[PDB]
């Protein structure tokens, strides 16, 4: 029973750790400066084990003179993916991010209209850390409907004197997705096109700090983020100047596939799936759930409780990994949806029917090429074994 | 791009399947009968692949004449674990379940008082399926504070003529946990001690049906469920009479360890952790978060949005499996909490301090035995490597 004592005590201590390790961006109004303030912590993994904490303090204020939206307390949730470009010989970072706003319970600007489509982005940074001067240039696109950013950054001075992950937060929160009931709390878009000034201090525990000032604004059709950074008090042999942090190089391909699938449900392209939209899709495939049943389905996956499914919630649902036998049954059920006449073979006619009903457009010849790619035995249709290979390999 | 077409289309079809496979018990009032009705579906795994659906329809009405609570629409969420007793030679089933009520947004009987502690349970069933007569007897305990049931059932007529999993739903929803804001919607406890009648029809797709009637009531200190079951139209070679269903024999031990840990937080024993309680625990270990920070922590794991953490939410948080490197860092952080003076060794004095502050009672000699079990090199303290072995092996 000594072991029972160790276990029970260890569980309680670990519970406290799981509860307190949140990396969300917590935002409040700053009415005195006609803007907002924020605070949060980032946990950077150290190579070969450990974490380097980075404590962030933030303030934003408008550049122009027009009225802006000042929010109730809330937070932003972010997922980032870092990678490398096989063809690029300069020191660089490729970045993909999804961000959503939450923390205000369902009971509920001109700049918002500037973000309804895909917007080009330019980022320019001049830095000086412990006297080491450097510059960074980036370009890409933002798609606020999905809370999505995609950019590539290059060090334009040679070798970057600090780790790329430490610069991610410095290198456009106007691209966050604010849900319908939170539109009156989106300070960032409300300040456009004239823009805002964003300032931070970032404290690296047991090491130095960065101080940053940036201007974020439209220049023509392009959203531009221009930044100055100064770092002081860094240790030559610490995790930053010593380059001891992990560069975390699920896949981009898969996420893009899931985005395309999401769009088949999201008929009006506003970035969320309503009961009306889900029902339209289900009826097109021959299932006719009631309004209450549709709402029961949505409720299960509705993380922020606003009653509709956004892309990150859809992504979470589809990313959940299954027991190999549960995944097997899921594929059998999918096969039955395609095989409309139940004869054990999916015909070209059946495949076209399912695709066009979902809302996809393609020619008969394109449908035939799909059957060809899957049709191992050459009989002109797709049997169950062929379907499994197509879906899982 | 044929493969891209297959993938995107398959994702949409699988999404529809994940959304529509809910097994929750959906409850509504039945005002005409002074009771409730419910409907739900159960998915039974078939050996070697597939699922056997069982469509459930349910009605409950009070036995006695006193006033009862008639609920707004809501649902019950259930997790079940089935197992065998190595010592038992009779045909049998061991069962562990946790059930909670939800589906009513935070904006908000005498029988309730009968369930504040641990209550003994007796279950008796007489059945007849396609003319095959059988009986079942079970005994165990219910602990509604945690929504917990534990029982063992025996077939008292010999070999059971149907699979054990098909009888689980028939074989005491008064043991469900209703959260504070939902107490006025708990019909089941409000009907006690006189009790209620529970009737169901259960339709097994492509096969026969069960019809059941049960009386659920107190006899002395014991909650008793006495049932008659009649099954008709079953196929001799189907999944039921053919015994082709899986018996799903995470661990009971681990769950009990986690329950003990939960109790260290839940100071007043009401089955939920408030910000006051979490703060009390954190302060006892030397951390002093503000009220707003405590609420931010709770919000992340607060599935039903009522603002506090119940045992199944705590269990979900602690069951989430980590990347091996993330789990490694979690254990390093736990070690630092124990090692108060930071010298790299946990002393008996330090271990006692952490345990007694959490609220555990034990003697100095019992603390020494814990150190002994972990102290591989015999120096009287626990170093990091010894701690890792104790926590992970
Ligand atoms: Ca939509
Ligand atoms: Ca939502
Ligand atoms: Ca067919
Ligand atoms: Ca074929
Ligand atoms: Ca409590
Ligand atoms: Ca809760
Ligand atoms: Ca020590
Ligand atoms: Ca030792």
């Amino acid at each position: 029973s000594s072991r029972r004592k160790w276990n029970k005590t260890g569980h309680a201590v670990r519970a406290i750790g799981r509860l307190s390790s949140l990396e969300n961006v917590y935002i409040m109004a700053d009415k005195q400066k006609n803007g907002i303030k924020a605070n949060f912590k980032i946990r950077h993994n150290i190579e070969d084990g450990g974490v380097q904490l980075a404590y962030h303090y933030q303030q934003n204020t408008p550049i122009g003179d027009g009225p802006v939206l000042l929010p109730d307390n809330h937070y932003l949730s972010t997922q980032s993916k870092l990678s490398k470009d096989p063809n690029e010989k300069r020191d660089h970072m490729v970045l993909l991010e999804f961000v959503t706003a939450a923390g205000i319970t369902l009971g509920m600007s001109k700049g918002e209209e500037l973000f309804t489509g895909v917007v080009p982005i330019l980022v320019e940074l001049d830095g000086d850390v412990n006297g080491h001067k450097f510059s960074v240039s980036g370009e890409g696109e933002g798609d606020a409907t999905y809370g999505k950013l995609t950019l590539k950054f290059i060090c334009t001075t040679g070798k970057l004197p600090v780790p790329w992950p430490t610069l991610v937060t410095t290198l456009v929160q106007c691209f966050s997705r604010y849900p319908d009931h939170m539109k009156q709390h989106d300070f960032f878009k409300s300040a456009m096109p004239e823009g805002y000034i964003q300032e931070r201090t970032i404290f690296f525990k047991d090491d130095g700090n960065y101080k940053t000032r940036a201007e974020v604004k439209f220049e023509g059709d392009t959203l531009v983020n221009r930044i100055e950074l100064k770092g002081i008090d860094f240790k030559e042999d610490g995790n930053i100047l010593g380059h001891k942090l992990e560069y975390n190089t699920l896949t981009e391909e898969q996420i893009a596939e899931f985005k395309e699938a999401f769009s088949l449900f999201d008929k009006d392209g506003d970035g969320t799936i309503t009961t009306k939209e889900l029902g339209t899709v289900m009826r097109s495939l021959g299932q006719n759930p009631t309004e209450a049943e549709l709402q029961d389905m949505i409720n299960e996956v509705d993380a922020d409780g606003n009653g509709t499914i956004d892309f990150p919630e859809f992504l979470t649902m589809m990313a959940r990994k299954m027991k190999d036998t549960d995944s097997e049954e899921e594929i059998r059920e999918a096969f039955r949806v395609f095989d409309k006449d139940g004869n054990g073979y999916i015909s070209a006619a059946e495949l076209r029917h399912v695709m066009t009903n979902l809302g996809e457009k393609l020619t008969d010849e394109e449908v035939d090429e799909m059957i060809r790619e899957a049709d191992i035995d050459g009989d002109g249709q797709v049997n169950y074994e062929e379907f499994v290979q197509m879906m899982t390999a």
